[PDB]
């Protein structure tokens, strides 16, 4: 009896930033309208981003009150943390309440909490703050995952699987929440990577309830977590770096990240499915939730696995409507897939297909995969 | 077939700071010899610390090169991280190689890595850096626990138990490493909590190998991880606070922490053992690894559980010889207990007793307990 996802909820900050307006906003509020050279480059990136809108906690009023946030390299960690240490658990709470509603059990049945964020760090942590906000049992068993990065949406499902399967009756609440205020930086041609993050990074939270042995007539599984694998892609340590600094969370992104993903995807898919059935080809038989770190990563997975037109629709839809929200994103994609499958009258939550995969990609470069089975559509 | 601890290794930085000498050192290198009132208070805290010596990576030359480290509130996180992000994995590597030696199996047999530190944070993390240093399989399954705090020496055993028990054949390397350079702060009469940390906090690393179903005549267990419980002590959110700031990792410690531990120990012990036995426990029948957050915390456990003289000897020995090294400390204590049990010709690794407990205590306040069984010395 494998661990099942029993519920998914999501949440975002209320302020919507349409991509068509974001270059004007960014260059105005950071006092960079004279940088027409960088504006040209940013326009090109935004046009390629395949991101139509994003939800962001950060406002112009926050930047006016804390101009060090947009002054490249100036001290600003403290103001960023004072925001994110509050907003990350709050956004997580909103998603968690939606997951708990779908699940339909009392909060007292939650035995385990996994909280994951790369947007802040504090002691006590976000897990403790969420317990307070939700009224979880003081004796919930907690795992607090700080600063793992963009593979962690798959990682938390792997962790929840082991906790749910080894602890009989356990019910694991998994919350991933991101507020990118800590990653916002000003513009300099010495650090062009910031233009990519300024185009793609976004705010959001997911909540997933995981448990083995669903209770008949109360609980309803959406997906089964079958097998997982984590691996480091060779010779790619420079791919994604984030340093926690006095200036905030400073990030460096190599232009070679998409090529590294495409050069390794057949291998990491083959080795993952070796844990299940030995699948080694015909990847279109699966459903997919691919972390959309950028559109070029999604395109590389599509090309090298030979995926047909539309196979990655749910992944692309989330990227378009929300951007790259970090770890929560693959859970938004699973929820979108479930929603569209209901809309289309499919026989399962995975686009009518039986088997699928979640692909998380982050620093290392590290890829974590989780093989899933879908479930029949009911309640 | 519960998960078992198959090996324990430990490491510390090379520089020894005897407590008798530390007040003179601290007040000299931080240019505070004029503060006679603070010196007198610090002397009193050190005399009560029950800590004889500590190992620290930080040196006077480092302070001279980076005086913002001892200038209270000055920006210094970047220099601290540049040190700790290197030194934490390096110290962890030393402890891990010792655990791997005892275990006796190839590094390629490790399937899972848990790395825990409250002393730094970076992406890729310490787990990635340790994989590089040791040559672990690039497909090891990793859990990177950053900034959990002083309960995590029990937490990592709980996590390792689940990973080892749910994955046939899995072998989990667990590494906890601390370098307190990030927590060093100068002296101000407005933040007296710093005098406590300056007296007690210290550097060290532990490594444990965990697996279920040890191979007969190849692997041998030291302890079995039976059951675990994590709980938040009521109305104690202000007990321990650590904020990651431009000035480093700033911390606040309530003087009520010992009383909170004492007020909850019967309850958390009772509820933990209810997971293993329907009969009530005689606390003196157990062996103990108690996180020595300070001597008063150890005293509160002894007092409220009615523990006999000598029951907490291993705990107090590690506090005396190493100070409070954070999450690794409870593993140093288990290693000391196993070593002393060999010296004394005891029948088990737990002082000749069958059942025992690891008590981790940290922010929340949060207590995590792990019920252990000992093993025969083999
Ligand atoms: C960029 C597009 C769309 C360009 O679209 P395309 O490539 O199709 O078009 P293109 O080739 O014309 O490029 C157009 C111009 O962008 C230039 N350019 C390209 N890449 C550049 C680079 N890396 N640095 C500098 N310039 C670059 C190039 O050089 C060209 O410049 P020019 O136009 O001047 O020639 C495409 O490449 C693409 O999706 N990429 C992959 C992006 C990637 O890795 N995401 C991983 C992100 N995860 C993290 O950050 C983790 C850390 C944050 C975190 O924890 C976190 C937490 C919470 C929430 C969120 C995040
Ligand atoms: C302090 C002793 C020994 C005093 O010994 P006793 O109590 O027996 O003697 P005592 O009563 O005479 O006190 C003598 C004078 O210390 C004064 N004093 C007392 N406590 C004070 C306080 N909190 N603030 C200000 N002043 C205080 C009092 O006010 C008196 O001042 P005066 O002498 O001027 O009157 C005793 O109490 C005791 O073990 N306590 C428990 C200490 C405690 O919580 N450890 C938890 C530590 N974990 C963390 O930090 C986690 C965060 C760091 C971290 O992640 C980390 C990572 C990696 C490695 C390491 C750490």
């Amino acid at each position: 009896q494998h661990a099942k996802i029993l519920a998914i909820g999501t949440a975002n900050p209320p302020n919507v930033y349409h991509q068509k307006d974001y270059p004007d906003f960014l260059f105005r509020v950071t006092k960079n309208e004279h940088r027409t050279d960088l504006r040209e480059k940013f326009d090109r990136i935004c046009e390629k981003s395949r991101t139509k809108k994003r939800y962001l906690h950060l406002t112009e009023e926050m930047l006016k009150a804390n101009p060090n946030i947009y002054t490249y390299g100036a001290p600003s960690l403290d103001v960023r943390q004072d925001i994110c240490n509050i907003e990350v658990p709050k956004l997580g709470q909103e998603a968690a309440l939606k997951a708990i509603k779908e699940w339909g059990q009392p909060i007292s049945r939650i035995t385990h909490l996994i909280f994951c964020t790369a947007s802040c760090v504090d002691m006590p942590g976000c897990d403790f703050q969420l317990i307070k906000l939700l009224g979880l049992d003081p004796s919930v068993t907690r795992t607090m995952i700080y600063e793992a990065g963009c593979y962690a949406g798959a990682t938390v499902l792997r962790m929840a699987k082991d906790f749910a399967e080894n602890n009989k009756g356990a019910r694991v609440l998994v919350v991933c929440a991101e507020i990118t205020t800590v990653f916002f930086h000003g513009l300099t041609d010495t650090h062009l990577d910031i233009l990519v993050g300024q185009a793609l990074f976004a705010d959001g939270a997911s909540a997933v309830i995981v448990g083995a042995n669903p209770e008949p007539e109360i609980e309803r599984p959406l997906f089964e977590i079958v097998a997982c694998r984590q691996t480091i892609l060779p010779n790619s340590e420079h791919g994604v770096v984030v340093n926690i600094r006095e200036m905030g969370f400073n990030y460096y992104l190599s232009g070679d990240v998409p090529k590294f993903v495409g050069g390794n995807v057949v291998d990491f898919m083959t080795k993952t499915f070796e844990k299940v059935d030995g699948k080694k080809k015909d990847w279109n038989s699966l459903f997919f939730s691919v972390h959309p770190g950028g559109p070029a990563i999604v395109d590389q997975v599509e090309e090298k696995l030979g995926l047909k037109e539309g196979k990655l629709r749910a992944t692309r839809h989330v990227l378009s409507e929300y951007g790259n929200m970090g770890a929560p994103t693959v859970h938004f994609i699973l929820d979108e897939m479930r929603n569209k499958s209901i809309e289309e009258g499919k026989t399962t939550t995975g686009e009518g297909l039986e088997w699928g995969v979640v692909i998380g990609i982050g620093p290392g470069l590290t890829v974590e995969t989780a093989v899933l089975r879908s479930e029949s559509i009911r309640c």
